[PDB]
């Protein structure tokens, strides 16, 4: 009866999980069911003494603060970034290299990293003197808000899934989550990438193949770029998944650019439904953002990202052929 | 008494203005009367078409949101930092350097830079899981809040003192104000001081002897350090002023320390009234913070600030002599 959903969830460790089906089958609860699954799969419930009712309560409360009428930045994208991060943590070239806490931080960060997203960009909120941009002084406006909401919901009744962490564990986790989610701001992508390249060229490895990071500065930079890769992972997924992500982001962009066209603002790139090319935008997005980032990641974890980089370059070739 | 206040306000261009008298003589409105005086002095009402009653209404509303029951971080501190910034802007070595808009930004930023300060530090708000730390993700918690409140109050009835700036002017002013107030976070002090050192070491000057500032980065960095110097200027003031500031910061610190000892927290440095040394903390404050900063600033504007640095060194010696 649920074995449909339970059998899809069987793919939780595979790139290209059937996240849109899992959303439909779970009762529009992909974030809740996928997080629940991923915690079991790595046994985080018993490693950190999380009451299961408390996990589900938090997850469902969290998922509820993702906007169902926002086409891209909703609970499905959160579920997909969670699950993506989860695979990238299990890559050979990085195994047993992060704590149970650093693992908990990256996955919790992925889950909350877009919560309460209103469907419009940081630049839109800035230009419209929004209450959000006023609160956060125009700097990483959305990303600060996702964090603040993600942490605030822990205080709702029976939602504190970190109640049995030590207090310095809670402090360490809190800081890592903030560093990670703030890194999802696209205005930080360029410097985040140069730092990733830097680490790649001066990289160090073991005999079995596993990577050598000695200080927090470098390890959080990897977890940052990791969740950042998961956030920009849509063009690396199988094409039938990627295409649905393209429909959704463009719906959201167009729904934004309409509001910029009433208000009389410059319509943002790719948001003018009357002049944009959906396909050319994907090729540029791949050429200039996704492929530079994922090529560098693939080096860092070489061999491990080749099947992912493979799919990305196929998907790029296909989108180009539609032009 | 209005006569007497008006006489005291003739000293607005002088270091060591008696701000505490002006607080009494103005009916606890030092920030309003000093800001009004300064705007008249620099002719800012005409330059930016600021209606006088709009200015007064904003200043009065902003002053209200400083806590009258907080011994140091109140409207008197705000007026002192405004006035200190006003004098520092008038230094010969900077004549004709900054536009009217940059002058406006620095004075406005000084005015709002501590608004709604609750009398406890950033670390205290972080460690006690405050609503403020939660909103701002433990990063420049107060300084972000001071900015949010200061800009927010412009939208109250008849409070938008910037209503006649161009759009470009408001956008540029807003960014500068944020850059300046975020620089008052003491966690930024070392890097800001290191930058000011470098600038002094590589300093360039026009044929006029005035400091040469090519680009936003150098311009905003000087304005950042200027307001930061004014923020840390109490030990450079005549001793009867300095000593009352010491009484006020130590009272405010001790009360935070009481809250800390109550909660079973470690007491912050200088906040333990059973074990604090008021005199040694002022010597350590000067030696490790205020003199390294003011010595570098004096070098930047040499010789303009020699008398101010002499005073700091005399006051340092005086506090030292009391040990
Ligand atoms: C249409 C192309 N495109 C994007 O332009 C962006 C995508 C994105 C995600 C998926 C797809 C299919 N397409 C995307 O994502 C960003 C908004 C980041 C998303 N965060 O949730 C980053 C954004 C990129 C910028 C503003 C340079
Ligand atoms: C007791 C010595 N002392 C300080 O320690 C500090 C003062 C300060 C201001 C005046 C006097 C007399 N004394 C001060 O100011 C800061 C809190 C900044 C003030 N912002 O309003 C910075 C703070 C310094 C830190 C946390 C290293
Ligand atoms: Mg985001
Ligand atoms: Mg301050
Ligand atoms: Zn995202
Ligand atoms: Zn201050």
């Amino acid at each position: 009866q649920e074995d449909v959903l339970a059998k899809e969830l069987e793919d939780v460790n595979k790139w290209g999980l059937h996240v849109f089906r899992i959303a439909e089958l779970s009762g529009n609860r992909p974030l809740t069911v996928i997080m629940h699954t991923i915690f079991q799969e790595r046994d985080l419930l018993k490693t950190f003494k999380i009451p299961v009712d408390t996990l589900i309560t938090y997850l469902m409360t969290l998922e509820d603060h993702y906007h169902a009428d926002v086409a891209y930045h909703n609970n499905i994208h959160a579920a997909d970034v969670v699950q993506s991060t989860h695979v990238l943590l299990s890559t050979p070239a990085l195994e047993a290299v992060f704590t149970d806490l650093e693992i908990l931080a990256a996955i919790f960060a992925s889950a909350i990293h877009d919560v309460d997203h209103p469907g419009v960009s940081n630049q839109f909120l800035i230009n419209t003197n929004s209450e959000l941009a006023l609160m956060y002084n125009d700097s990483s406006v959305l990303e600060n808000h996702h964090l603040a909401v993600g942490f605030k919901l822990l205080q709702e009744e029976n939602c504190d899934i970190f109640q049995n962490l030590t207090k310095k564990q809670r402090q360490s986790l809190r800081k890592m989550v903030i560093d990670i989610v703030l890194a999802t701001d696209m205005s930080k992508h360029m410097n985040l990438l140069a730092d990733l390249k830097t680490m790649v060229e001066t990289k160090k490895v073991t005999s079995s193949g596993v990577l050598l990071l000695d200080n927090y500065s470098d390890r959080i930079q990897v977890l940052q770029n990791m969740v950042h890769c998961a956030d920009l992972s849509n063009p690396t997924k199988p094409l039938q998944l990627y295409r649905q992500w393209t429909d959704r982001i463009m719906e959201e962009f167009f729904r934004q650019g309409d509001r910029e066209r009433e208000r009389g603002m410059e319509i943002s790139p790719m948001c003018d439904k009357h002049n944009a090319s959906v396909e050319k935008s994907q090729v540029g997005f791949i050429d200039y953002i996704v492929h530079p980032l994922w090529e560098t990641w693939a080096d860092l974890v070489h061999p491990d990202a080749q099947d992912i980089l493979d799919t990305l370059e196929d998907n790029r070739e296909w989108y180009q052929s539609t032009i």
